[PDB]
């Protein structure tokens, strides 16, 4: 058992000074110092006068296996993006080796983040997240839409997925993900979702993430149509929009993205156990916009940062201060602590983890911070973490520091 | 006489490849580097082949004095934020001591700029900028409302500025700054300026920075009428706009934020020799918006960082990714480019200085960065310089390394 007694918590939700918190495994108390060491004689005091204990980060989307990405992507526009996605990644893919997927995991851990969403569409990162300290969900993604080879699709599907699930444990889950409306054949992608349904996974899709898809799954028009006729020999689009999104009805979803999404599918997600993950990098860097919290204000949302193949890092606080300056309109103090919580808490609930929050019964799954110098107003603690942070002093996971 | 071959050279406006720079204090030569040994048989020649040159960021526009500043200023409303200025002012100006000041001024050249324009309302870092190799423009700023102890104000200026001219040379500027419209009584304004007409001094103006200036200004109501009614016993605006306004005609000015300002008077400072300082973080941090592109396209723009006042950092590399991010429907690839060029070579041309450009007879003003790896498109050159980049290898003032 040990006591850290910082300057303050972020719960999240809320800002406690003048306690400590004792934990092991999971936090066990929140209390004075001299409260917690009455019911724990056997726990040493750590004092962090000048550091602040916040709950690790949630990531709940992101693609290790482009990690090798710096600059060979094409930014600004989704569709010249995907065109160069198929153009390199026979070579993108295999620089990032296990050393870059070891060393990409590591970095995740120490910027603060202690559990992940996976898009493992290959399955060759499975060594490295099974070797990972983190909880990680594992999501299996399945990709065709062509309906006359959704046997082999399929087949490599259920391999990776059922190559994922001999591994699963408390901190490690086996999961599906449907890459999105454009790219899945309906009949492939319930057959995968009926994957999902008989052992109670996690899903994930990409859902209007560009305006190009909104208007393809419209309209059969719009810039999509050169991309699917040429690429595809396909002359309109092989969904229905509403038949495929009452393919997740039954299920817990994560719909990534979402920035095109209009009013009846907002409504339907809503009845939905579902959450929304936001990237707001990944959204801007590829022309898709940004995503009006107001407009999907009835769905919980949390943040992630996609892959290193449509970001610059996966560093939660780097994607929190571009939030932060997506949405400028949103007074600073308050959109700052809404998006700790939403960074936290939020995407521990998406990823079915008991974590994103420093209470009672939850892992001890922590960051310690340093303190912003010079506070004049505990209210804006939230936004200087924001601003003033990069890299936490300690970042503990289940209570084993790393 | 030296030579340097980087991987590509942004001039700002172009992207050269194949050639090396000759220089010594100023930029010689721009040639191959066989071609340039022939002309400078006498010049080392330094390869590096994964790297860029690019000018020396210009950063037109920050309060030095408020250096020390890091969470103790009120972020998220500007009105909360000038009461904490006023509030704490006394205790953090003597924080920034001679070493803090030495310290910031050194961070600055180690980002990358080479010339800023320094706001002092006190006087107290004039000994820091003129020790500083930075080029610097040294802005003796005016504040006043009360026309009665316009005197007082004056001299204290007059004073701070003549202070500041002896020490001019060709990188140290002694120049004028008028606070704002709401600050500075017309007549106290018109004495400042006739001291920036009598010596052609550089001016710089707050203009139009808040909604609560704007409404002030146009109605003599909202938020600000509470502020001029505690704090100054005023139940009016002591200026005219448009007379305002109408003092900077005839001087070349620096108009900081613009958030706010309307049509009319846009049409005015494009008709006046004249630049506007955009300062995307202070205006987002402060709850005043976004300067909108197209309703001032007819003005030349610069980038810079205001002060540690409301900001957290004083890199232009911060300052460039919030800018991509606060303007998040300007397709990224273009955009980027933009902002490199409006960093460098457009600040400059509001200093005053020659430089910001890697052209012949400019001065030797440049950084040396390292290459984003993986690069496949080299237009989106500028756009991975700003994501990927936050320290510069080398950086030459006048073709010194520091
Ligand atoms: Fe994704
Ligand atoms: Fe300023």
């Amino acid at each position: 058992m040990r006591i850290i007694k910082p300057f303050a918590i972020l719960t999240p939700q809320t800002i406690i000074q003048d306690k400590a918190v004792a934990f092991d495994k999971k936090i066990e108390a929140i209390d004075t110092v001299e409260n917690l060491i009455k019911k724990y004689p056997n726990a040493a005091v750590e004092h962090d006068e000048n550091s602040l204990l916040l709950p690790g980060f949630a990531n709940p989307h992101l693609h290790l296996e482009f990690s090798a990405n710096k600059a060979t992507l094409q930014y600004g526009d989704f569709i010249p993006w995907l065109y160069s996605v198929i153009r390199h990644r026979e070579d993108l893919l295999p620089l990032c080796d296990g050393a870059c997927l070891e060393q990409t995991l590591s970095s995740i851990i120490q910027t603060g983040t202690t559990a992940i969403g996976a898009i493992s569409s290959y399955g060759e990162d499975l060594q490295a997240c099974i070797d990972s300290a983190l909880k990680v969900v594992y999501f299996n993604e399945v990709i065709g839409a062509n309906a006359a080879t959704a046997d082999v699709m399929y087949a490599s599907f259920l391999e990776r997925f059922h190559q994922s699930k001999k591994h699963e444990n408390e901190r490690f889950k086996a999961a599906v993900a449907i890459h999105s409306p454009y790219s899945v054949h309906y009949i492939l992608a319930k057959r995968a979702l009926d994957i999902a349904k008989k052992y109670g996974s996690l899903v994930s899709v990409h859902f209007m993430e560009s305006r190009a898809e909104r208007e393809w799954l419209d309209k059969g028009s719009g810039e999509f149509a050169k991309f699917f006729k040429e690429f595809l020999n396909q002359t309109r689009p092989v969904n229905d929009t509403k038949s495929f999104l009452e393919l997740f009805k039954e299920l817990h979803t994560l719909f990534v993205h979402m920035v095109w999404a209009n009013e009846e599918e907002i409504q339907t997600i809503a009845s939905y156990n579902a959450h929304i993950i936001h990237c707001p990098i990944s959204n801007r860097l590829l022309g898709n916009g940004v995503l009006d919290l107001e407009k999907i204000k009835s769905i919980p949302y949390a943040i992630a940062t996609d892959g290193l193949s449509s970001n610059y890092s996966l560093n939660m606080y780097e994607e929190l201060k571009a939030a932060l300056f997506v949405h400028p309109n949103k007074e600073a103090t308050t959109f700052a602590k809404e998006l700790i919580i939403r960074a936290t808490k939020a995407g521990y609930d998406a990823l079915g983890f008991e974590g994103g929050e420093i209470a009672v019964g939850k892992d001890a799954d922590m960051q310690l911070i340093d303190l912003p110098e010079g506070l004049t107003n505990v209210e804006d603690l939230y936004l200087h973490v924001i601003l003033h942070t990069t890299k936490p002093k300690k970042v503990y996971i289940q209570g084993e520091e790393h």
